């Protein structure tokens, strides 16, 4: 792997017009996937990290906002980074986004961490853009190589034994951290249960305990669920993403939970800022945010609106895709022996 060549080419588009592509070869991206996958498997599924550290929420393929985020926070290894998932889909340059992130994971495996979001799974990113991007610029085989890599991402991270991090949120099935640790990879993300909730659930001040999630997936959880969780496991903060928030960061449950969203002007459909959170050695939290026109800075002004081909799917098309997902997951997608029960199949 010519990693430094790969990275330099991904960064060279800094200062170009947002949208311009980085031309990696099929084997270079195949290399990124296979080596990063090996590193993800060598590391815990429940990461145990230490401050200082910067944490980012969703990026969703907004590659040039990711460059601007690093320009603002520091390019690795100038800062340590944890990303909370959702690197692909919805944006137009998921491939450059994930490839840079995976390259930095190979370049700095001890100072750069990527958690699994609900969009790093085959059933979701098949629909919401990524699969289309791989087919267009490369081939279906490469989308399946990414799927193998995504199936090996860690699911959560604890920073200094006090900040619990995941993409979505808590689970009613999450009683012991050991339940996360015992999950075997490669694995799919199930249609319900602990691994589903960890990547899909949301907080809600209106809920006392657990409530209905408007997505039709997983649940919502209330502030008391947050407080009881923190007290039981002697934590101080939950850090998660998954939800657009006005200023890129938003506190919840007496500032015991924070939502981070790093994609400003998300999909060109919200007036939101993107935020990174800095955690220093003394566990102090602070924020830097990219706003469209606590430290502030102006976000890049380009057209983030993207085509939403899933809205055009016919019932016949949906059926065909479910058949494709089922065949792929049944005959090709590698799944650890102890995790086949988690493989999310679809109704015929
Ligand atoms: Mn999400
Ligand atoms: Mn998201």
């Amino acid at each position: 792997l010519n990693l430094d060549s790969i990275i330099g080419r991904l960064l060279e588009v800094q200062g170009s017009r947002p949208g311009k592509n980085v031309q990696l070869t099929e084997n270079e991206i195949r290399g990124l996937c296979l080596k990063s996958r090996e590193i993800f498997l060598s590391q815990p599924i429940l990461l145990e990290l230490e401050a200082p550290l910067k944490i980012c929420g969703d990026i969703h393929g907004q590659y040039y906002d990711l460059l601007r985020l690093f320009e603002y926070g520091g390019f690795p290894p100038e800062s340590n980074y944890l990303f909370l998932g959702d690197y692909v889909d919805r944006g137009k340059q998921s491939l450059e986004t994930i490839c840079l992130l995976l390259a930095y994971k190979i370049k700095y495996p001890e100072n750069f961490f990527l958690l699994r979001g609900n969009h790093e799974c085959a059933s979701i990113n098949r629909i919401y853009g990524f699969y289309d991007e791989c087919k267009r610029r490369y081939n279906i085989k490469l989308w399946k190589t990414f799927t193998d890599c995504f199936n090996c991402l860690p699911i959560a991270a604890i920073v200094d034994e006090k900040i619990f991090c995941c993409h979505g949120g808590l689970s009613p099935d999450l009683q012991s951290m050991e339940q996360i640790r015992r999950i075997m990879r490669p694995t799919d993300v199930p249609d319900q249960g602990l691994l589903c909730d960890l990547l899909w659930s949301d907080p809600d001040k209106d809920v006392q305990g657990w409530g209905e999630n408007d997505r039709g997936v997983s649940f919502t959880f209330g502030a008391e669920v947050v407080a009881k969780f923190l007290h039981k496991h002697d934590l101080d903060l939950i850090c998660r993403a998954h939800q657009v928030v006005e200023d890129g960061y938003e506190f919840f449950a007496k500032r015991q939970l924070v939502t981070l969203f790093s994609a400003p002007n998300y999909c060109g459909e919200f007036d939101n800022a993107g935020a990174m959170m800095s955690v220093d050695e003394t566990l102090m939290c602070s924020f830097q945010i990219l706003k469209p026109a606590v430290e502030v800075a102006d976000a890049q002004d380009y057209d983030r609106r993207a085509d939403k081909p899933w809205t055009r799917l016919t019932a016949a098309d949906k059926a065909a895709i479910r058949k494709e997902l089922n065949e792929f997951k049944s005959t090709e997608m590698e799944v650890h022996e102890l995790s086949r029960h988690l493989t999310r199949f679809h109704r015929p």
